[PDB]
């Protein structure tokens, strides 16, 4: 079929099937072929009638037959080359085209485009919807109404990004379709980091059992309730028929391949209930309805396949049966739904020319002789990818190309209620409706690798992939810090984005008020005795003085504790008992080596106990700690130092040094003169006896009480010294 | 020309070359033309009179000129495509090929294996080197006899790492040739680690200065002489004009647009010497040259174009008119006829090979050869292809990579003194005599960088280039850790690391000090044990003051030895426990004689509490740890030191001097005792003492706080003296 026109136009479509073998042409196409070759038909009268487009050159055609078939469309498109550029003894004169409209499968749009660009042949293609096509690298010289396979992936996850499903399974086909969507899918779900479980290649229609194996490898992970699909129309029917066979239930979301047939669902109603599906968001075009309805073999003589359509669409053999005065009519047709992506694709191209003339004929109105050859990279790079109309006979419909061209990207979200159901649409904006949706809004899922979680369970491992984070609750003494980590605080501040781990001071009433009355009541009975002015005296005042330096420490010992303290406690313990004992041993071995022994006896004495404090500070350091076993006990300090080691060994021979001199102060001091102090020294043995009692159980066994573990020895020995303050009034009045 | 045949071959030639726009073609082409068509004219007529080559088939040619234009090449191709596939339904019969040997140009190539790509048509390109023709995602039925260009980016990038020249630039030209050669150049160089100074795209069709320009660039790198090109032949030709022009001595390394023409260098072959250049290795087909003497118009009625040839080259028939031929003088064998013959015979052999397996029983064309798979002829036969080339006696064995593309085979030449010479080659291994280059002979360059790098002067400066730097040292004393960054270690570690600050040895021990501070101490402690060790019977007094002046002299000992965390405050005790213990005997002394005597302990043992608050206050304010005074320029301090600064010497000496100080005055002037001479002699005598350390206690010591000779024994001197100056006066109540 070759329409005379002053600017011919190429078109493809597959009239035919790909047929049986050496037939390479078997049954002719109804739907896919004559439906869109008779909307291109349609569309180019139109433009010739119009007065706004192309007014004075008047349109032709030169349409082939694709036969959806690769090879054949090469074959059939050498007549559009042979027009142009093959400028080599009139008969079936070709016209020169300015470009192709035809490509309906992307095979044999792909075969056309690698051919006319070598040539500078803009093409559109109305049906062709490949991803491999928007590399202008490649298929520089074309161009296409319908919006890549890809933008359905970008338009799957906008509802995974407004649903919340992260944790999800994806099954793909076995042909390109799907095997460039869900590579498409995969890329940009991870944008939102998309939790894709699983990814399957089921076969072309291999067998059955393959959906089965297929189901057992979705079931498997009860996380992911929500499929994403992107299989071709014969693929998805039989793997949800393989659904309702084992009653699984999902939640499917598919692509164009489901569509919106009611022929996938077919006996397979209830186990798809509630799936989200897309199709191309197309829309009737009224006035080629009329257009073709008004179509006869007894009028239309343009077209030399509408023969066989007539025939094989009202069933004509041999026997003639189809002798009859039908038409085509609503009961039996149904205008195709890329009907109006092949007007588009003329308009394109008339539009694309018509400004194209405008601009290289200004002064005329007709084809000046500046267009007697057209310049095939003008027209597609300067006039066709930049092209802005309000697609015709159909009042957001405005065509264009991106920088690719492809055609602008609208859909139609679709969801199985049995019927379809528009729940909405995706062009760049998801402006779905959350409700009007069955199995999506009463059970609607969230499909997660693993549950939320609360703040005391931070700590995630992922045991499966990154997005399938497990929580486990850190401990108190461990604390909650961060999802990937937890950290500590300390002391207070008990946690906010931190943990707390150990982080390390007591006023008593009773214990703590005690200590001061009795340091006060032995200073004020010194100072009493002291007052006295009758005459070992000096020594008696001296040790006196370390009886009151003993209660002077307890004082200071009642404050916060500090390092220092320690070691000061420490040397005020010894202090305490060498003032108490150096009095002692005073005016004994008189009855009973040097005469002169009192100051040697003296300095030896003071001796022995600055070694043993001297020792005690240069081999321990006097620090301070917390002694606490939990890590959500009291912040406070309980030992500045060990206390065992070397306070421990350290208070026990201070004690040990007194207690046997005492003891052998009176066992044998021969000296029965004045047999009142023999008694007071042998009866202040036990003065010393209670503070290693009370010393010894205080933190030895069980001193985890430290409000009185501690406290409570404080003054344990405190009230020894008031035994001998007023042994004076027996003598003297 | 067409000439039937059981498989007929294509055939796309340059016999007219673009004369002008106005013609089709213009005038005809001569060398790449005429003499590369007869060429695989000559091969076809070798195969048919060949017996083990296809020997049941003969083999026709369809062969076309494609007229030196991409445009032009698609039309004449488009008769192949219109044969063979387009079999839908008699002038001009046309008849199905096995595939085409064409594509002399890149450009034409690329359009042609374009179009034949879509028909599953074989094509064998015997010229077209150009590096996109190797990926098969584009062109996958296209082979090549020649090799790409971007191995000539890896030859001579690998002559220049043999070599060790690394500190190079580089000047390409505009267009496809070196634009894609240098790039690849690039992408080789670092991976040997070569770095480039400058690169200088050079105008096609532009007026000298833009090359004076990129002379005067090149001049900028003196470090870097040797030089990368990859211009085609006419800017190379007056590039080195420019070069002869300024003077600039370089020793350029061209690739093949310069290649082993004398043309390049005739006008300035002075400037250029000693050039290193690579030429495609092509050894000249014999036996053609043989038949291309005996071609004349009257015997060669195949060829339309040789009557039109003969016209052109012998300048003729038109007014000529003689009986000449073409000789050994008026001739030269192309440089790519060997290419146009393994082309022929790559597909011969591919054919050859396929009709074996799929004809088997026979050897003629049997039915399985009515229509030829393409994709099978390719992929199966024609890349899997081993085979000596024909003519040429042996390494000649023509193959195909992974992407269709003869191996790489360059020969190296070289200007001499004026003549090229073939220094070697390289097919995969480069392999050329040193001893045989112009300038390699005289001063062989080498240009690096200041790459040669001590760890001494480990430092980068970097200044320019990236792969230049400066090197110098860092700080001996300070961080020297590498050529980025110098950081510090510490005064106890070494300086690649580089140390600066950190503790170190404090020791205080010399052959001088270690004999004489030790027997001084011993001397002074030993004097005063003698002089106490009397049993004959007011000496409790002395004997305390004794007792403290003692443990002052067991300090300075003591001092002797390391530090601690305590020595700070030992120290402090022991320089009051001396005066304390001097001063508190002096004073019970004088309160003996001269609120009623006897409160005497209590004043001595008031001191030591008084020295102790401060002490206290001064442990309290810090640590009697160590001090690493470092302020010199001596790396790090000696540890030997005070937790404090010298104010506890100077201000906690200061407290300690004042009392000795209002001692020896009190004494002096507040003593109105004029009696006991014994006393007031050792009164007077303790008075005069203090006031002699004072004088050598605080100048002295307040000086020598860095160096440890001075200050070592500026405090051990000044107050040992004192202890024997007192230690003898007990002597003197006795006889
Ligand atoms: N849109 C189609 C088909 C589209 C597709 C695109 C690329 C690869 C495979 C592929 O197969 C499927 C399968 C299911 C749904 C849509 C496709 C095109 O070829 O572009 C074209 C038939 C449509 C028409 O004639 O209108
Ligand atoms: N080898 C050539 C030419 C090659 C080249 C390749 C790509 C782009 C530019 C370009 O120009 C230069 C310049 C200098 C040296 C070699 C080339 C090819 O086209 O491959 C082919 C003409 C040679 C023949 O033998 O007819």
């Amino acid at each position: 079929i070759k329409i005379e026109g002053d600017l011919v136009l190429g078109g493809l479509f597959p009239i035919n099937e790909k047929g049986t073998g050496t037939e390479e042409c078997g049954r002719i196409n109804e739907d896919r072929g004559i439906q869109r070759l008779e909307a291109m038909l349609f569309a180019i009268d139109e433009i010739n009638k119009d007065n706004y487009l192309l007014p004075g050159v008047k349109l032709g055609v030169h349409i082939l037959d694709t036969c959806s078939r690769d090879t054949y469309a090469l074959e059939q498109s050498l007549e559009f080359v042979r027009a142009s550029l093959t400028k080599v003894e009139q008969e079936n004169i070709p016209l020169l085209i300015a470009g192709v409209i035809g490509g309906s499968y992307s095979s044999v749009s792909i075969q056309v485009a690698n051919l006319l660009r070598l040539f500078q042949i803009p093409q559109i293609s109305y049906a062709s919807t490949s991803a491999k096509l928007s590399d202008k690298s490649r298929y520089d010289y074309f161009a296409r109404t319908v919006p890549p396979d890809f933008y359905q992936a970008k338009a799957m996850a906008e509802i995974l990004r407004f649903f919340n499903w992260t944790y999800v399974s994806t099954v793909a086909s076995e042909g390109d379709y799907g095997e460039t969507g869900i590579e498409a899918f995969e890329q940009e779900a991870r944008l939102r980091n998309i939790c894709i479980a699983t990814a399957e290649k089921v076969g072309r229609s291999n067998i059955r059992k393959s959906y089965d194996s297929v189901i057992r490898e979705l079931l498997q992970k009860p996380n992911a309730r929500v499929v994403v699909l992107f299989m071709r129309s014969d693929d998805s029917r039989e793997l949800i028929a393989a659904a309702n066979r084992v009653n699984a239930s999902f939640t499917w979301v598919a692509s164009d391949g489901w569509g919106a047939q009611e022929s996938i669902v077919k006996g397979s109603e209830h186990v798809a209930y509630g799936a989200i599906t897309l199709e191309l968001a197309s829309h009737p075009v009224r006035q080629f309805d009329r257009y073709f309805q008004s179509l006869n073999p007894y009028n239309n003589h343009r077209n030399p396949w509408f023969r066989d359509f007539w025939e094989q669409k009202f069933q004509c053999s041999l026997q003639q049966v189809c002798d009859k005065h039908l038409a085509i009519d609503s009961s039996n047709y149904e205008q195709e739904s890329k009907i109006m992506f092949v007007v588009n694709a003329v308009y394109a191209m008339a539009h694309a020319l018509h400004k194209m003339q405008r601009t290289l004929c200004p002064n005329t109105t007709k084809l000046c002789d500046a267009m007697k050859i057209l310049d095939g990279k003008k027209l597609y790079k300067e006039y066709l990818l930049k092209i802005n109309f309000t697609a015709p006979f159909n009042p957001d419909s405005i065509v264009k190309f991106d920088t690719f061209g492809d055609g602008m990207g609208r859909y139609n979200v679709f969801n199985l209620q049995y019927s379809y159901l528009k729940v909405g649409h995706w062009a760049e904006t998801l402006s779905l409706d959350v409700d009007s949706i069955h199995w999506s809004r009463n059970s609607v899922p969230t499909s997660q690798c693993s549950d939320p979680c609360a703040p005391n369970e931070m700590k995630n491992m992922q045991p499966g992939d990154v997005c399938c984070w497990i929580c486990i609750p850190c401990e108190p003494y461990e604390y909650l810090v961060d999802e990937f980590t937890c950290m500590d605080c300390g002391p207070g501040q008990w946690p906010d984005l931190s943990g707390c781990y150990n982080l390390p001071y007591k006023w008593e009433d009773a214990w703590a008020i005690g200590p001061v009355t009795i340091a006060c009541l032995g200073f004020l009975c010194t100072c009493i005795v002291i007052t006295v002015f009758i005459k070992g005296r000096e020594l008696c005042y001296i040790l006196l003085f370390g009886v009151s330096l003993s209660y002077c420490m307890t004082f200071f010992f009642i404050a916060k504790p500090s390092p220092v303290i320690c070691a000061l406690r420490r040397l005020g313990l010894g202090t305490s008992f060498a003032i108490c004992y150096s009095a002692l041993l005073t005016k004994t071995n008189c009855i009973a080596i040097s005469p002169s022994s009192q100051v040697f006896i003296c300095l030896g004495l003071i001796l022995v106990q600055i070694v043993m404090v001297s020792v005690w500070l240069i081999l321990e350091t006097p620090g301070t700690r917390r002694y606490t076993l939990p890590e959500k006990r009291e912040t406070v300090i309980l030992k500045c130092n060990v206390k065992d080691s070397s306070m421990l060994i350290s208070l026990t021979y201070d004690v040990v040094l007194v207690i046997l001199c005492t003891v052998y102060a009176f066992k044998t001091r021969k000296c029965p003169e004045n047999f009142n102090e023999a008694k007071f020294i042998g009866f202040t043995m036990y003065t010393t006896c209670i503070i290693w009692l009370a010393f010894l159980p205080i933190f030895y066994v069980t001193s985890s009480d430290y409000r009185v573990q501690t406290t409570t020895m404080c003054i344990s020995v405190s009230l020894s010294g008031f035994v001998v303050l007023g042994c004076l009034f027996a003598p003297k009045v």
